[PDB]
This record gives structure tokens, sequence and C-alpha cells, in this order.
RNA sequence: CAUC
């Protein structure tokens, strides 16, 4: 719920469609933020999912368990 | 739904 950063970008370093989640590398501190593919926003053409090795952009947000994104885009 |  609590933002933590907006508009950060960063590279999927994974994403496992069976599981539903994955890990981003943030561009501005190089750490790993979990991802759920809730947080994904829908696709134009797994609805819900990102690919390994692509650039995103989210927000930061106060997780159960720690950092995790939100609002998962392409960057733009 | 936390290193698959």
């Amino acid at each position: 719920k609590k933002v933590i950063a907006t508009k950060v970008l960063g590279t999927v370093k994974w994403f496992n469609v069976r599981n539903g989640y994955g890990f981003i590398n943030r561009n501005d501190t190089k750490e790993d933020v979990f991802v759920h593919q809730t947080a994904i926003k829908k696709n134009n053409p797994y609805l819900r999912s990102v690919g390994d090795g692509e650039t995103v952009e989210f927000d930061v947000v106060e997780g159960e368990k720690g950092a995790e994104a939100a609002n998962v885009t392409g960057p733009g």
C-alpha cells in the first residue's frame, strides 16, 4: 500500500509464469525487487507478464514481506 | 506471492 518510490526503471531478472512471480533489478539502486503477476499492468499484445531482460517502469511499495513492484509497465 |  505505501508508496516508496515512483517511476523507477529496472530490468526483469526473471519472471516465472507458472509461479506467477519474479524479480526486477532496480536501475537506480541495483537491488532486486519482488514482482507478483497482479502488479503488472494489462498487456496490449499471459495478460499479466513481463519478460526476462526487459526494461520496465514501476512503483516501489511496501508489501508484507518487503519492497515490491507496483504498476509495472513499459518504460514511458 | 520472495530466487523459480
